[PDB]
């Protein structure tokens, strides 16, 4: 039995090789922006609503054409076969059951033929490629195997500097390969090459700047991820819940504003809500549900996550996600 | 001897069972709303006034039509004998013979009306049975039994995630019961058939929304209880403390306007009163004097609580209550 | 050697018995307003000038008549027996030598008349006592033995409760005894009472509310000391360093304005000039010299003080107290 | 291998006696402002571009004439032949390698012509000699042996109170002389009397009010150094970051801006240079690399901070260290 998000996370450092729980775990540089991403949310208090008909709560929303059973999405994360020998498809399994949408990474150490395969919602995340013929295929492939959604991470010039991998001597172990298959800085010309080669919505995950998220909207992104990238990226970068706010304001319904970054619970995922997020996506934890107890533990993961989420709905007077991003929030100390 | 509400604490913890300490300490979730309650007074400073006639210090007031002998009330706490074996009423004549009125809970482990038999200034406190007609069965009990107000606690839809009780696999032993005796979520609905059906006044226990403390005055309430139940409602919400200024604004002298959440010394009874408490309720740290030393421990509380609420009072030039409210406050770092 | 105010406290320790140690050291309840005494000097940060003319850099200040060598008086503290032989004798002597002035205190261990003898500047402490017309006396004596102000305390109509003393069972050796020798509140009536009774400047210590000071200015006050009684009073009770600013801008000149409350290094003396002091009070420090080293100790205290003072200005780009009550500060973090 | 500043201060600390290391690493005080210089830079977040052109990234900035690698120069150190027997001949010579100007200080262990001799783009430090003919002949001799601009700092009157060095009764050792030869405190009159004496840019190093800034600029200042000396001037002076801001909207482009205080990071020149710096100067962490493995142990961190500041620059969307002083940034907690 796990009653909080937390009760994975040691399960996981049990099982898991200290190496391997370092690539999961950690940050580039000092793990400022890691740590903040956390502090963020803990300075972050609800005001609830009371006496409100709560006679048919529901957590559902609808999202680039489909219901989400939570307004939440499995983070991109790649080589899940580093941490469960099913890797992706024990996770996508568990999140097609669970209604939950699935991110495909363009790394990931399954095919995306095969995830995509299982069924569920499956979204797919791009990095760009340095040919832009190449880039353009792997979008044709997802779109091809039915992925909803184009995910462009948009924060990766190239990677950050992890100084745990670093450190450990850390390297892809021979069992582990990129399934899929030269990286290149994208940019905003690379963005109009993916939006003019397919239908599907695209997502750039990785805005943090105001005039990025008014910019990404004037492009003809479907949404963005407010985003440091889980401090992997930028030692530094804001977190994108301080930014949520902002951006949310500025965009003014031209398209879905996601964050990440520090979702621990049904209460975080309230408060991102409550700060404008249509969702969020999270990562670490749904690794951690992997290694301590494959496609079970990724399905207990997303059951508890549904079950606080609802508490936390209901306790702050919420029938609905939309009721949620309405309520009104209060900036603490520690 | 006692010089502090801490004193208490320690005593309670070596008398009590680990897992009814933990029933008694414990909030919901990660107890981020539980430690904020001790945090935001801990922020709090008065700006005292000096010089002025002290010669007639009283800490009465008149709430609900009875003077009552400080700016307190016990809190409704559920299933006193938990902690003593006589539980609400070991807690009741001290109040009474204090001069405090004491609020007995639909979960009493003795029944209201023998709690009521007790004497003093009794309220009784609701919880919304899934049949109108039950509730309001409860609510005419009290009124029959010579209850002077009704404190509808309208925060609790369903109970929050104690994740110390399910821990502990917590449960009531067989020998404490619910001895007035199906719960549904409360409406602004059922307020007005409350308020309807009794000439009571009707008290809103867990309105922390500016807009809800307004929508109370207008539905007819005589008080609210500022407060996030002690933090074992929804891990997040804000402290009652840090919404207490606003809504005494906001109500503009419509109602009666009460906080709980870490009230632990007459200092932080004058910081509620600065901020423009009506009064304040104090919960676990009478069950600590309870499950201490019986009736005579809340005894010694409610006496040292009386003699810092007014050497609080008197060092900050204040001879009545009503100055206390007068006071200006200034928050500060940790 | 001694090299900071804190080598002292450290000496003072080791030499004196724990319960009048803690008569020292402590506050009232929780001592909240004792650590943020020093919380509130820590978080102020200066901004020095550059590249002025320090070729005459001066300490010195005229308050109530008089040159002084530091803008610093040695605070009144009670019963100065406690923590050496000589007690009240060897600071007044220390602090003569120094050019500071000496607060003598209503409840000294040596008699007024015989600190006075001692010469320097010696102020007098007032505690009201229960009889007018034996207060006026003790003011009509600290005159006639050529005290040269009358610091009036304003923030003890009792006093506050100090829990060390209380769980030490502290009480006042038979050795030590009140010197001059009921005490009652003290009003505002009292202040005129005094005003109309000496033409000495009558300096009321204790105010933090603005319109106490402004009303200070208005019932003839020559000065204030804006302080909480170094965390001893209202636990809760805001540093007068938080409220110096507001105090100096509402008085306009009106009346010299002093502080007090964890000055411990010349660093903290500009901080408090910086924000508009006129001069400091200093308490437990010296006592500490005392305990640890007697009139020699004090003396050693002093010259630190007076080099770290006249360090910090000349750093700070200031040949003159009056200068460095012109500089500018920024509140920071820790 | 070294990955972080912070490698470099543990391999320091190993090799270096103590009471040297204590030189090295001191403050002033209760090191409060040394302290509060990293404090500074850990409240600041970036709030970084995407998607734009990173074709070229480059790390140059023009100042003083010339190019420089890096927005970097080496701050003025006293004494290094105190930290590696090549002194500061081997710090020269690795930042004349790395492309990043060396301050040449008054105090320097090896004469300025030996060190200007290196090559390389020297500064030259200056302190103010009680005479100004002497203050003179030094900004000649520089001039005349190539350096490139005046550093002249204005925030020593005299020196800081070092309790670390007093503490451990720190004295030069006999195989340290001052190489290049009674001080005086500086005023604006001593900058003119420079200013006219030389053709080379004057710096003035140690600015951190607005006021003093604009004076600057008005004065004939090429540029200034927004700085508290490391700490280890006033103990309680602002940190430059936090001045920053201010400093660079009030000058309006008349000089260039620098800052230091507590850079350990090319994430941290990144702060700097978003707040609007044209450059950075770092002082203990080369004395670290020199400590750690002489002029090698330079090149290493010189390189470190190389691929730090790129690395910085491409994930936060920046081309140009113009581009990165166009970014905004955001304030956190701890
Ligand atoms: C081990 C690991 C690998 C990741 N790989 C990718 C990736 O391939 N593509 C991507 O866009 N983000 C990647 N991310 C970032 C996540 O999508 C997400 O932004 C971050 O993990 C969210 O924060 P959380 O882990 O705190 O929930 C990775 C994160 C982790 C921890
Ligand atoms: C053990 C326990 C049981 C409680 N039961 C009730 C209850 O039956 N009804 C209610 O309205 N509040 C209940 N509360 C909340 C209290 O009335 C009060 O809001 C909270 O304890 C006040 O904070 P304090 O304990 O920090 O003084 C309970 C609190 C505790 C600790
Ligand atoms: C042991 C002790 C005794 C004191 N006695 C008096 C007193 O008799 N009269 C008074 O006005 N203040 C008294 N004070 C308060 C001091 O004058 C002063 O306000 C406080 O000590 C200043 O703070 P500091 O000790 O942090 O420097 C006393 C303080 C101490 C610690
Ligand atoms: C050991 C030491 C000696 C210094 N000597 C000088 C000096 O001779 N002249 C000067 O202008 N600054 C001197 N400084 C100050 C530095 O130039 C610089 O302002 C401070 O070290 C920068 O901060 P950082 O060390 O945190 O990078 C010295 C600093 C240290 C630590
Ligand atoms: O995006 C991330 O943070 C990743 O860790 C993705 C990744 C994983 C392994 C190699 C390169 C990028
Ligand atoms: O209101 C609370 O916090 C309670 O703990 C009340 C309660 C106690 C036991 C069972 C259900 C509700
Ligand atoms: O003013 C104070 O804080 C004192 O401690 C003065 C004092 C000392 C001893 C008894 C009563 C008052
Ligand atoms: O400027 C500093 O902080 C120095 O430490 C310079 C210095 C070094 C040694 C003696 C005097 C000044």
């Amino acid at each position: 039995t796990y009653v909080s998000l937390a009760d994975l996370e040691r399960a996981a450092r049990d099982v898991l090789p200290g190496e391997i729980f370092d690539f999961l775990a950690g940050g580039s540089g000092t793990e400022a922006s890691l740590v903040a991403n956390r502090t963020a949310l803990e300075r972050v208090f609800v005001i609830p609503r009371m006496l409100r008909d709560l006679t048919d709560v529901t957590t559902e929303i609808d999202i680039f054409g489909r219901r989400a059973a939570l307004p939440m999405a499995v983070a991109p994360v790649a080589y899940q076969r580093l941490f469960h020998p099913e890797g992706e498809l024990a996770v996508a399994r568990a999140a097609r059951d669970a209604g939950v949408p699935y991110t495909i990474c363009t790394l990931s150490s399954v095919s995306l033929e095969e995830i995509a395969a299982v069924g569920g919602r499956p979204w797919f995340q791009l990095f760009w490629l340095r040919d832009e013929k190449r880039s353009l295929d792997l979008v044709r492939r997802a779109e091809d195997a039915g992925c909803e959604a184009i995910v462009f991470t948009v924060d990766v010039p190239w990677m950050g500097r992890r100084l745990r991998d670093m450190r450990n001597g850390f390297a892809l172990p021979e069992w582990v390969t990129a399934a899929n298959f030269e990286f290149a800085p994208a940019t905003w010309e690379s963005v109009e090459a993916v939006r003019a080669h397919t239908d599907l919505p695209v997502v750039l995950k990785g805005i943090l700047a105001v005039e990025d998220a008014r910019r990404a909207v004037d492009a003809g992104a479907g949404g963005i991820v407010v985003s440091n990238h889980g401090g992997r990226q930028l030692d530094g970068a804001v977190p994108g819940i301080e930014m949520l706010g902002e951006i949310v304001a500025a965009v003014s319904g031209g398209c879905e504003v996601l964050v990440d970054g520090g979702i621990r619970s049904g209460g975080d995922v309230l408060k991102a809500t409550a700060l404008g997020a249509s969702a969020v996506l999270v990562g670490r934890p749904v690794m951690w549900a992997l290694a301590a107890a494959g496609q079970d533990g990724v399905r207990q993961l997303l059951e508890l996550l549904a079950e606080e989420v609802r508490d936390a709905m209901g306790l702050a007077g919420c029938e609905s996600v939309g009721a949620a991003r309405r309520l009104n929030t209060k900036l603490g100390v520690v």
